[PDB]
């Protein structure tokens, strides 16, 4: 069980992808509408801070519990409810997003992340599949 | 935020059990004899025994904050524990693996599920445990 603790193990997940579930491109066909869309949110992808990825340790209502936090641009997920099974490779994060998103790649971020089902990821990558209506997407983060 | 850093990379290493405010080391009576208390200093020279560590794990597909300790023949591992950084309460529930025999080592290991308050900063943690009418303290140092 010390892949899954690896992932709280002192990083800040950063994004590099949303793409198709196999797929090799970096963003997935029409994420955007044009190219100034696309140009904007790869400016705002650029920024340190912007569409990171936490998984902390807490104390929550006298315990210390695993939760997640992210930021895309203008929102933030704060201690959202994580379940995670190192041996099935299964994960699950409830809850709601403070603040509302102008920019596609951020509301596409945002919505994702509550949409996880299952991942897979080593000491440097983290692969997070969800859900986007009847398809399945793949988030992809690194950490340096 | 103070509550986390007891958790930060860091191993707790025992360093007395005294009474409420003694500044012995050991409590008096702890031992019965002087070869007693010479073989159980010994086994504390020991690095890895009489450590505690409060851990993170992946408890029944959710991550859970816990306490794990080594005395010298006996373990505890991944404890419940319960923890309140505002009124500096702590509680530990489970039981150990393993028997001891050592006198300081039956110590620690029953004291530590007796635990109900502590104080502490980043290198010295101080656990509050009843043993039966009394109160006494474990001290502990983290390089």
């Amino acid at each position: 069980e010390d892949d899954v603790m690896e992932i709280f193990n002192d990083k800040t997940w950063k994004l590099s992808r949303i793409t198709t579930e196999k797929g090799k491109e970096q963003f997935y066909q029409g994420l955007w509408s044009n190219e100034a869309e696309e140009k904007a949110s790869r400016e705002l992808l650029k920024i340190t801070e912007n569409f990171t990825l936490n998984f902390n340790c807490a104390d929550v209502n006298g315990e210390v519990t695993g939760t997640v936090s992210a930021h895309a641009v203008k929102a933030n997920i704060s201690d959202a409810i994580l379940k995670i099974d190192g041996k099935e490779h299964t994960i699950s994060i409830s809850g709601k997003a403070y603040g509302s998103e102008s920019d596609k790649l951020a509301k596409v971020f945002i919505s994702g992340l509550f949409n996880v089902f299952k991942y897979e990821g080593d000491v440097h990558n983290l692969t997070l599949y969800f859900k986007d209506g009847n398809t399945t997407k793949v988030m992809g983060f690194t950490a340096r």
